[PDB]
């Protein structure tokens, strides 16, 4: 009579990493890609023979900086003249050009110079997330919910839908990232009465705090605040400067001018930073870092915490601003939700818990997966077509 319907997917289309989930058998499955990764880099690389997307693009970035595109989310739905765009362009190794006051990324691809709109680059990331899901389900996927930041305007939301349509996806709905994190915890299923929820989102390059009110499953964004110049990469930079100084003291050599050595040091620092979230110390072991000298050293969690102390404390300023804007007091917040990999940092959690006078933090859903989790829960709700009984 009626054939079984394919599952719909929830996609967190992130600035630096994207994540895909599916709700089946009363539970969400976050889908790992073919390299076993639960999150996929939002990177697209171009060569004379191939277009690479995800881990394959990010793993060759060092020798192909001009033709590897990342951060398209910072350009999506914006004008080329926008002050945000002009500032970001100074930090990017790829070319950004002006086509009718609309930014386009220009690269060498398959023997030609090619320019792409930000929605086209995002459609390539969405095609990879769709293929990750189809490899797990074993059938073609059509329907998806895609998330965006709460501060995205109409043009930014329409360009995200356009990216979905180019990728061959039927976009069920564009939902806000903090709303998706709240849905992941079922904070919209607690019944009658108003609930105030704070979402604390610390990413690779930006920090966002959102205050939502939930009443009978209805969401209202009460306040947004953040820091565009605060994220995981700033903590990596602090360890980089620390170890460059350490090499100078120990071997009387300045390494800061060999890009390969700085890159090898930064890659090692980012992994040591992750180890320090679960261990009280971490080792750093690089062979022939500079002038055939092996760099074998360590860093305690106490020293790393000291190195990033001002940065961690500065996350509380947008929290206080969001609470003033929402016209609420900290005691009036019912639930605290953590979003982003950088929230695993024990000191970040301690500062926030202390700010909210010992309150529990919702961190049981991996913070780098919570947004995709909630988008998957929403996607399964949106495709239901139940007919009422007599
Ligand atoms: N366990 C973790 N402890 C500390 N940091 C982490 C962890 N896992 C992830 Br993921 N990160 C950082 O999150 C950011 C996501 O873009 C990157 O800067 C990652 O380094
Ligand atoms: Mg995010």
């Amino acid at each position: 009579g009626s054939m079984a319907k394919a599952a719909a997917i929830g996609i967190d289309l992130g600035t630096t990493y994207s994540c895909v989930g599916v709700f089946q058998h009363g539970k969400v499955e976050i889908i790992a890609n073919d390299q076993g990764n639960r999150t996929t880099p939002s990177y697209v690389a171009f060569t004379d023979t191939e277009r690479l997307i995800g881990d394959a693009a990010k793993n060759q970035v060092a020798l192909n900086p001009q033709n590897t595109v990342f951060d398209a989310k910072r350009l999506i739905g914006r004008k080329f003249g926008d002050p945000v765009v002009q500032s970001d362009m100074k930090h990017w190794p790829f070319q950004v050009i002006n086509d009718g006051d609309k930014p386009k990324v220009q690269v060498s691809y398959k023997g030609e110079t090619k320019a792409f709109y930000p929605e086209e680059i995002s459609s390539m990331v969405l095609t990879k997330m769709k293929e990750i899901a189809e490899a797990y389900l074993g059938y073609p996927v059509t329907n998806a919910v895609i998330t965006v930041p709460a501060y995205f305007n109409d043009s930014q939301r329409q360009a995200t839908k356009d990216a979905g349509v180019i990728a061959g996806l039927n976009v069920l709905r564009i939902i806000n990232e903090p709303t998706a994190a709240a849905i992941a915890y079922g904070l919209d299923r607690t019944g009658k009465g108003e609930r105030n929820v704070l979402i604390f989102d610390l990413g690779g390059g930006t920090f966002d705090v959102s205050i939502l009110t939930i009443d009978d499953g209805i969401f209202e964004v009460k306040a947004t605040a953040g820091d565009t110049h605060l994220g995981g990469e700033d903590f990596d930079n602090r360890l980089v400067n620390h170890f460059v100084e350490e090499f100078k003291r120990k071997h009387k050599k300045d390494i800061s001018q060999n890009k390969r050595a700085v890159r090898r040091l930064r890659t090692a620092c980012e992994r040591a930073k992750r180890t320090l979230s679960s261990s009280t110390q971490a080792s750093l072991e690089i062979d022939s870092l500079f002038e055939g000298i092996d760099f074998y050293t360590s860093i305690t969690r106490a020293r790393f915490e000291e190195l990033c102390s001002d940065l961690f404390r500065s996350t509380l300023e947008p929290v206080e601003k969001a609470l003033r804007d929402a016209k609420l007091d900290k005691a009036q917040i019912h639930d605290l939700v953590l979003v982003g990999g950088s929230t695993r940092i024990p000191k970040v959690q301690k500062l926030l818990q202390d700010f909210f006078n010992g309150r529990d933090l919702n961190k049981s859903i991996n913070p780098d997966e919570a947004v995709a989790y909630g988008a998957a829960v929403q996607a399964a709700i949106l495709i239901k077509s139940t007919r009422a009984a007599a």
